[PDB]
């Protein structure tokens, strides 16, 4: 698990975060698509976009970024008593959306550059070690229900 003071840190950062939810969250969702291609391709309403202006100009992307990122930040702020909220989001994401593993991987990682991006030294090694640890938490206990799903 992460310790108190890890989480203290996680929420922390998290705070930078929400000031611009949207801003960070069109950023992360865009570092996917264009570092791993196949992940827009999950993404029949993203699909159109073919340069990274068209995806910066998308309202609709941001408007997701919000809702991609409100999600987690609802279940890092639970600091691991998640299953509620995890459960039930981690069914849709294989069940409905059908989407691996590894782009959770991917999506941990662009989290990581995008606040190195957008926050350059003010988040440093202490801060980016807890926030990786919560996010490999997070995609952990999703691929435990992928697991029990049988999708792996």
């Amino acid at each position: 698990g992460l310790s108190d003071g890890e989480w203290q840190q996680v929420l922390n950062v998290w705070g930078k975060v929400e000031a611009d939810i949207a801003g960070h969250g069109q950023e992360v969702l865009i570092r996917l698509f264009t570092g791993h291609p196949e992940t827009l391709e999950k993404f029949d309403k993203f699909k159109h976009l073919k340069t990274e202006a068209e995806m910066k100009a998308s309202e609709d992307l941001k408007k997701h970024g919000t809702v991609v990122l409100t999600a987690l930040g609802g279940i890092l702020k639970k600091k691991g008593h998640h299953e509620a909220e995890l459960k039930p989001l981690a069914q849709s994401h294989a069940t409905k959306h059908k989407i691996p593993i590894k782009y959770l991987e991917f999506i941990s990682d662009a989290i990581i550059h995008v606040l190195h991006s957008k926050h350059p030294g003010d988040f440093g090694a202490d801060a980016q070690g807890a926030m990786t640890k919560a996010l490999e938490l997070f995609r952990n206990d999703i691929a435990a229900k992928y697991k029990e799903l049988g999708f792996q």
